[PDB]
Order: C-alpha cells, then sequence, then structure tokens
C-alpha cells in the first residue's frame, strides 16, 4: 500500500482471478473439440495475467532501471504476461478463421519481436535508445494489425457467418484496444514520463482486464468456437 499505483494491481489481480474462475467453471462439460481449445486459450489468458498482476502487486515483479538520471519504478512483470497471453490471444483470432499454419508463425514471432522489444525499451539504461525499440516494437505491432485484416481474405468465402461475425467483432476489440499500448508506455514512466505511474498502471489495468476478460466474454459465449454439429 506503499505505492500509490497498489490499488489497480490489486483491482487488476482480483478481476483476472475471478475472470480464471469464471472461465474454467463455465468450460466445464465442454466436450466439442474445437471449443475445448478456445476455452483453453481463452481460461489460460487471464490466469497468467493474474500471476503477474499478483507479482506487481507483491512487489516481486517490479524492478528499478537507471535513466535520465533517476531510479525509475519499471514492472517487468507485464512483459512476462504479454510474451505468453498476447500470442495466446491472437491464437484465438487465428484459430477462429481457420489460418494457415504460415501466418500463424508469422503472428506469433511478430508478436514475439514485439514483447521482447518492448522489454528491451522497458530496461535500456539510455533514454534515447528506449524509443528506438518502442518504434521497432509499434513496427512488429503495425505487422501484426496488418495481416489481421490483410492476411485472411483467402478464408472469408468458406468462413462460417457466425465465425465471420465473431472475428470481426474480436478484431476491432483488438485493433482498438492494442493500439492504446504503445500510447500508454509512450506517455507513462517507461517512456517521456507525462503521465505518473499510478495513472499509467491505472490505464494499462483497464486495457489488460478488456483485453482479456472482455475480449473471452465475446468470444465464449458465441456459437464461433463450436464446430458445425447436428
Ligand atoms: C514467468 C515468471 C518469470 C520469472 C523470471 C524471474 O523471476 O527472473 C526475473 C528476475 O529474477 C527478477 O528481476
Ligand atoms: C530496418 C529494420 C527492418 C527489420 C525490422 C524487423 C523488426 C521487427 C519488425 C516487424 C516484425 C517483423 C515480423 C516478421 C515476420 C514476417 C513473417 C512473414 O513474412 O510471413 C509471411 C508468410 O507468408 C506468412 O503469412
Ligand atoms: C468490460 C470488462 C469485463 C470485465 C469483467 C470482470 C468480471 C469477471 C467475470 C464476470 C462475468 C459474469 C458474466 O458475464 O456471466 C454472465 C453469464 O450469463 C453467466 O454464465
Ligand atoms: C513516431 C514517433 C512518435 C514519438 C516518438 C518518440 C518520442 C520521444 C519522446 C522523448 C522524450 C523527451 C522529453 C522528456 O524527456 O520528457
Ligand atoms: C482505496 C479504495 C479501496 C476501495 C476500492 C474498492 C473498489 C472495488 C470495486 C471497484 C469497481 C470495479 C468494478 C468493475
Ligand atoms: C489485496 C487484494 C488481493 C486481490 C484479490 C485476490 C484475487 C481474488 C480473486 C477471487
Ligand atoms: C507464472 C507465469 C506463468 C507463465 C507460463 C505460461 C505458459 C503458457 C504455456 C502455453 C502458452
Ligand atoms: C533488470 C532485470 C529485470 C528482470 C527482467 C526479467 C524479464 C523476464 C520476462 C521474460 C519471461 C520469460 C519466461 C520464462 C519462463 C518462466
Ligand atoms: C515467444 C514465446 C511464445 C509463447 C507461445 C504462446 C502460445 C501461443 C502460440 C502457440
Ligand atoms: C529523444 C528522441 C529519441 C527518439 C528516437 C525514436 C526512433 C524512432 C524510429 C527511428
Ligand atoms: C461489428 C464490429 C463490432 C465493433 C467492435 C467495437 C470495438 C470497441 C472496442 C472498445
Ligand atoms: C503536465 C501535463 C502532462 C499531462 C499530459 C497528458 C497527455 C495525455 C495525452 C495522451
Amino acid at each position: 500500500t506503499g505505492r500509490p499505483e497498489w490499488i489497480w494491481l490489486a483491482l487488476g489481480t482480483a478481476l483476472m482471478g475471478l475472470g480464471t474462475l469464471y472461465f474454467l467453471v463455465k468450460g466445464m462439460g465442454v466436450s466439442d473439440p474445437d471449443a475445448k481449445k478456445f476455452y483453453a486459450i481463452t481460461t489460460l489468458v487471464p490466469a497468467i495475467a493474474f500471476t503477474m498482476y499478483l507479482s506487481m502487486l507483491l512487489g516481486y515483479g517490479l524492478t528499478m532501471v537507471p535513466f535520465g538520471g533517476e531510479q525509475n519504478p519499471i514492472y517487468w512483470a507485464r512483459y512476462a504476461d504479454w510474451l505468453f497471453t498476447t500470442p495466446l490471444l491472437l491464437l484465438d483470432l487465428a484459430l477462429l478463421v481457420d489460418a494457415d499454419q504460415g501466418t500463424i508463425l508469422a503472428l506469433v514471432g511478430a508478436d514475439g519481436i514485439m514483447i521482447g522489444t518492448g522489454l528491451v525499451g522497458a530496461l535500456t539504461k539510455v533514454y534515447s535508445y528506449r524509443f528506438v525499440w518502442w518504434a521497432i516494437s509499434t513496427a512488429a505491432m503495425l505487422y501484426i494489425l496488418y495481416v489481421l485484416f490483410f492476411g485472411f481474405t483467402s478464408k472469408a468465402e468458406s468462413m462460417r457467418p457466425e465465425v465471420a461475425s465473431t472475428f470481426k467483432v474480436l478484431r476491432n476489440v483488438t485493433v482498438v484496444l492494442w493500439s492504446a499500448y504503445p500510447v500508454v508506455w509512450l506517455i507513462g514512466s517507461e517512456g517521456a514520463g507525462i503521465v505518473p505511474l499510478n495513472i499509467e498502471t491505472l490505464l494499462f489495468m483497464v486495457l489488460d482486464v478488456s483485453a482479456k476478460v472482455g475480449f473471452g466474454l465475446i468470444l465464449l459465449r458465441s456459437r464461433a468456437i463450436f464446430g458445425e454439429a447436428e
């Protein structure tokens, strides 16, 4: 409670934990193999985020990085979370549209580059270089968003209508929410430092819960997750 952002870390921990438990209960008894994949991916996402939020709340997922002549508090646990949860969210989208394996690898690999370069930027001690890493990570994000809109055209013709509808909604949620992350980083403690760490933590908490629990609620309530069966 010594760090003002503790309240948002505590709320994030609670919301990710509750979301995990809800998805775990909701997925009980699901037998359809396709739906099992979506429940597994979508329950793992907030479960991982729960552990990383808790690690930030308890102080383990925080480190001090010297730059700008200050000791800057950097929550590195965010990147350990996103390293696994962001490819999993992309996998949800890719499986919906029955993406080619090559497209899945392009997405997951670009996503690993996005998170890894974000982590390097977050830990870099030379201030100006932090924004070089931010730019590379943003380029990887833009590549991901490009694929989400322009890499699935060969699947549109054979796509079930409920699949197309749910994918379109989830893709729009993804573009809007994922785009905000580089902005928050750029203006917050890890970039220019014009927004204080407590407001940055609040912003990432709203984004994370929306991108994980909100996204999951939309996906797991849809008929698109079930194979077409009589
Ligand atoms: C001047 C620096 C130039 C280098 C900047 C690199 C840094 C990372 C930037 C963007 C991510 C690149 C993602 C690379 C993954 C591309 C995979 C691919 O090409 O997939 C095509 C295939 O047809 C399947 O759809």
